[PDB]
């Protein structure tokens, strides 16, 4: 039931494929005990369901793009899977869900394992003692009803993709296993590897060896009664960069378990309005990215999906991606780490969260913890964001301030951010005035001058100034356009309007003092039921620089041109 | 109207996006002259269509996966596109269709440009003198009715994907332009580049400059009165291989036109049962691949699509891909060329082709000519296949003989293949007995021992022998399975059966004298209305080693293992 | 295989409900022997279909309105039904199809029963000796591909509704049964009932009694060695009329069988330009009706369907319906008989019929024979029509003259009609000029003045003369409109235009010398793939006076008003 670090490198067996399903909008399945998964063999008795003859859905996947009737579906779908597994005595078996949106209730062989809320973070159950011989029955009640107190809350600008959205994996473990570990450079120490290891089980006091063969590193330690051990190691690794995304093969071995990983090393810090990566000043040439596939625009989960998306970001000129608006699948983070993209990773705290609801806060904090705990060894991540645009208020400040201090205590290294409230200093001069800023390492905010705030011309008469000398990071900007839709640059939603907007907006950004990063909104058109223009939007946010079919809009080459200049300037 | 070489390198403007469409099963559109594209604004007259207010389809793409109503649709859809273009006087403008299945009839501003048959080859129309100031109207009537005399014919094991399936591109040329050019190693000569160039237009007698700057080549030639010029260039390029897919930047310039290309150089030849790449004996560790996308299983067209599929082929351990069953989009061939995959490229000729029909022959020969003309500079292509499985009749031999002679006349370097007829030499011993073999450079054939011919263990009881010392290429083998469906290795359509099949089949392949290549069927499950098993096939051929959802079945790793052995053996 | 008379009055058992299906667009089911209906239980064998786990369709019903994917589907669907039946020895069992469009091939328990062409006439197979104990398997291959030589041919102005479109029925008969019978008035004789009865089986020589209690009739005859007997009977029944639709209960009983029927009696003839029902001059206040259902616009088949449509025609003031464009289901003719509607019944012989194809003729003639044989006892039918609008050629006239003489040779009583070619006498004066008229009892034709031929105004300046003194019947007229679409009376497709057209058109009809009937086109909007105006037609012919959703358009009341006047005028 605790998180398991580096699931992919464990003894895994997939449960993915096609599973039997029941759509249950009035939610009578639980009263019916469908989790019992009784095949309706004996028709002399009355039963009013049968997985065995019902329809299939692909797992993993959102359900919305799989059937027209599920396009808008908000409610419960029951999923059922049969599997066999042979577990030698002593060994332990865990069931790992990469993600289920929004609520998951899980049974095995008729017995309730538990419940999970939060649609973008993984969770585990131990089924060691519940596994049986022959056919085991897994039933997952999935629900994506939008709730005011949930995180995200009811309204938000992206499709409500329900389903088992990331792979489902069985993980076999020794009776005492390496559950969690940390291996990174010490804060601001290009010469010191710091880390810890955490065992889980009964034999909690074992010798541990960390092997980094390429660095010729081989340190043995011994865990305490709590199963824990820490270490400092002197060493001078080749430091990871976007241009050379060096990763090291890292091997852990206890007396009962072993696991391999691929980990990179870098320092990251601010220095005035400078972001310094391995002591070198960098610009974050970024683009924002929803977790949505090219071409068919369902929920992304695979390395193929990540590579297509990031290959567009590479052509665009980015060294950086903002993964909005929630923790993405781990394949996305890993692929960016390998290809050489810095990452901004964030939770879906977004607008009118219920700031005074203690359950809401513990949900948000749990997502923050799970996100950081899964990816704390991914050196390409340099910013955690705890919130997008939020309304100013005392209870909002308290909520977000608790999240920020929590993040920094889980990870003393990476920068902490959050969309700050904008203010007008004087006609045509904007700034940022947020008391939360003291707990953040950067000044970051969204702005849509030229799209929501005036026409494209207004970019030419807006300037920015700041009362604190922290690096300025604009995390959203831009405007919409339909690929292949052409007209005057004065006509909204044409490629030509978007192009003119980006030409003027780039000039505005060039005047901003302290600017250290931009992640325009957005890489690729994505589904949103808030966008109603027929034939232009058709329930897509059209602010992509690339169409949902992967076609580069005119504005794409404006930003690419600027990123080339920034690449040369920061070389 | 003639083919244009290297379209992507020209001064191009995309016409892709979403187009207005009219579905017209009874084909009355031509009678009401919908090609006139009259917006129905004056409602005091009777008109019975209106593009302006009708529905959209994405271009490019099959229509089948775009709307449930078009999933099975066979018949006519009308597509309409408005565009503006400012053509400097004297310049010329061409309209390029990457592919349209099956018949395209095209109008511009109400005037018929022409007609094209064949669903997988590009075609052009000059529109220089039909272009208007202001809005231009392009109307395409696309029909995918299956015709007995067509190539392919009514029966085929893949989906009848209709529509404008590859990009639509406007191409601007100077009044006299470089239309076609050939640049490759002379046959079996690592030290001689040979080729030719063909200009189109009035100023046809011109001096041309071919630069390969990295090679320090700068050849100058003058075209004759027909605009043609050939040349021989002494040079020793680094030779393209799957391991080192070296390409050279090649710049052609006329007095008025210029075009750049990326071309590689290699020699390919047979020597007994050996295939020699740059004089080194190689094994073609291949896989077959349909032109169908991952995940949503529409018609593939993009570099994205190609990269995803080829990356699976890379992980499988292949140095070789067979692109079935027709010429694929150009992005697939270019990406295999850049990534290092040898290519087998073929035309949709198979069993029930109308061998006696001269129009069918001319169709098939025209598709062959266009295939070679488009890709003659792609050094990764080493085999042209003119036919899959075909009946053994005098008319078929005559038909395929003429195609084989035609291919060799067009391309003296690459190898020519065609699926040959098998027969039994004695119980448990197979060979091929095909009179066409004299005109082919390899002995190739399909065989499904263990799936169609017996159960998996029949592989253990079958051996092969050949009366001719030519390299043996098995261009299809395998069996079906549904990812996530498990059971006894004796149960068909389980991953276990397919894994057991590949184990024993690999062992059979290891006993075949003269085996030099294999392209199992197939990389990814693909659509086929002949595959009716519910919940297992659901109108997909299931012989992929990868599911249509990117998931590697157990058998994928059996073949991977063997390919890894073959890599080391031939290194 | 012979037709059976009055099927619903027999010992019937329904096979309707939901049947397993396989959509088979490439037609490999036959080669796969899908007609063997082998459940795919033993997965150690390779099979590529499974009825038992496939999807369902409703029978009876077109498939097109049942699934989005089948809306446009033209091709083969396999239907399977399981059933049990205990046939006591000596008794006989027939399988009856009300209609299947277009071609049906039928198997029982793996054995081919036969094949049927023509989508609108019933057909039978005797299954007495092929029935087995336990489960019986009925497999039906249904195909609606449009064929150039078919009847109807490739394009017609109504939807290509495929499937088992009318009920399927098992019929148990005695060893010798009453197969067919005729009971009507002799030609032009209110005082003589003529008839015959036809037995089937070995015991052909039998005594038979024709009981008509309400007439105190009780005639006994004895059949010859061929099972036939004719008879004449003096009687003075009450004569059926639209106003008093009097039907008599009729009972036939043989030594071993008996059947009951409901039959009316009437005389029909022409006298100059007059149509005389029961020697009384009448006007046919008609409306044309396609066999398509209210609200969901599927293929109609039930008494419910017929009653709804006929109730609309009742409200319109009609005493007469044209059932287009083919023989309708039997419920529709019987419900028209009971409610008091004269009927025009026709076969789908239209413009582009292959006049020179002997198979085409045989097909049309079988459909005509089957039409008349089924309904020869329905006294409300007064007109058989052998063609709609057909081109004037010598082969067309030979074709239709044979049908007309075949029709008259089968029915000495009812009138024969056909759409005759119009002609312009002078500017503003039309007539009919057709050599076929010499063989028709009426001058019938279609005319669309004010819709296809001019604006509504043109009706005010068009007049009609006729070279022969036969009753003039306008079998189509009208124009389109969308219910709830309003505008100027000059704007096409508004209710107002259609209202103004009917006002002026009716005033034209009032000027026509010899006019004796009108069946405007049409009662209810109906599906047609020829009708492309978005948001107005959306693949519906909009010429209905009632929307497809049962809503009465303004023009409905214009025609109702005229029909009121005609009702009073013909008292
Ligand atoms: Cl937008
Ligand atoms: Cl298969
Ligand atoms: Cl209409």
């Amino acid at each position: 039931a605790p998180q398991i670090m580096n699931v992919s490198a464990r003894q895994t067996t997939s449960l993915d494929g096609q599973w039997k399903t029941i759509v249950d909008p009035f939610e009578n399945g639980r009263g019916m005990k469908v989790y019992q998964d009784k095949t309706y063999s004996d028709k002399t008795k009355l039963q009013e369901y049968d997985f065995e003859t019902d329809k299939l859905l692909f797992v993993p996947g959102d359900w919305n793009t799989q059937r027209p009737q599920l396009y808008y579906y908000e409610g419960t779908v029951w999923y059922r899977k049969h599997f066999e597994y042979s577990l030698q005595p002593g060994k332990r078996l865990f069931l790992n869900f990469g993600a289920v949106n929004y609520e998951a209730i899980v049974w095995l062989n008729g017995k309730r394992l538990g419940r999970h809320i939060g649609g973008f973070t993984p969770f585990n159950f131990e089924i060691t003692n519940l596994l049986k011989e022959g056919t085991n029955s897994l039933v997952v009640k999935v629900d994506n009803k939008r709730l005011p107190e949930a995180v995200p809350t009811v309204n938000a600008d992206w499709w409500n993709f329900g389903g088992i959205t990331r792979p489902v994996t069985l993980i076999e473990m020794p009776a005492t296993y390496i559950r969690d570990y940390y291996v990174q450079l010490a804060k601001d120490d290009k010469n010191m590897i710091e880390g810890w290891v955490q065992l889980e089980g009964s034999d909690k006091e074992q010798k541990i060896t960390l092997d980094i063969p390429e660095l010729k590193v081989k340190k043995e330690v011994t865990t305490d009664a709590n199963g824990y051990a820490s270490f400092l190691i002197k060493s001078k690794p080749i430091l990871w960069t976007p241009e050379n995304p060096k990763l090291y093969a890292v091997n852990l071995a206890s007396e009962t378990d072993k696991v391999s990983d691929e980990i990179g090393f870098r320092t990251i810090r601010t220095e005035g309005i400078k972001i310094l990566l391995n002591d070198k000043e960098i610009f974050c040439r970024g683009i924002s990215i929803h977790e949505e596939t090219p071409y068919y625009s369902g929920r992304a989960y695979s390395k193929d999906h990540a590579h297509t998306l990031l290959s567009w970001a590479k052509e665009l000129g980015c060294n950086f991606v903002r993964l909005a608006h929630y923790p993405h699948n781990e394949e996305m983070v890993r692929e960016a780490e390998r290809m050489g993209f810095l990452v901004w990773s964030e939770i879906p705290v977004y607008w009118t969260i219920h700031w005074e609801n203690k359950d809401t806060y513990q949900n948000a904090e749990q997502q923050l913890c799970d996100m950081i705990a899964r990816d704390k060894n991914r050196c390409n991540i340099i910013i955690w964001s705890i919130a997008n645009e939020t309304p100013h208020s005392k209870t909002r400040l308290t909520f977000l301030s608790n999240l920020a201090n929590k993040a920094r205590s889980l990870d003393s290294v990476r920068l902490i951010g959050a969309a700050m409230e904008k203010e007008e200093v004087q006609p045509g001069v904007l700034t940022v005035n947020d008391p939360l800023g003291e707990l953040l390492d950067i000044i970051s905010f969204n702005e849509y001058v030229g799209w929501y705030d005036g026409d494209s011309e207004k970019c030419d008469r807006v300037n920015w100034t700041f009362d604190t000398q922290k690096p300025v990071f604009i995390s959203e900007l831009g405007g919409g356009a339909l690929y292949g839709h052409h007209g005057s640059p004065k006509e909204r939603f044409t490629e030509e309007y978007q192009e003119d907007l980006y030409i003027r907006h780039v000039n505005m950004l060039k005047r901003i003092p302290g600017l250290a990063g931009t992640t325009p909104w957005i890489l690729k058109d994505f589904r949103s039921p808030r966008r109603h223009v027929p034939e232009i939007q058709d329930d897509f946010n059209r602010k992509g620089l690339v169409s949902d079919k992967g076609q580069k809009k005119k504005a794409f080459f404006v930003l690419q041109k600027w990123y080339k200049e920034l690449t040369e300037a920061y070389k």
